């Protein structure tokens, strides 16, 4: 009864852009996507069906 669903988890990775009070996903050292660990990567559409 109702949807049965399945859920995949990631995260967003964001940085400032060169410490000028703005951010985005240049001017990174670190995965643009990841996992909760921040250092597995895990981009967005990498998961598949």
């Amino acid at each position: 009864e109702g949807k049965l669903s399945v859920f995949a988890e990631t995260y967003e990775n964001e940085t400032k852009l060169a410490l000028v009070g703005n951010w985005g996903t240049t001017g990174l050292t670190y995965p643009k996507f990841s996992d909760v660990t921040g250092k597995i990567k895990l981009p967005k559409d990498s998961f598949r069906p």
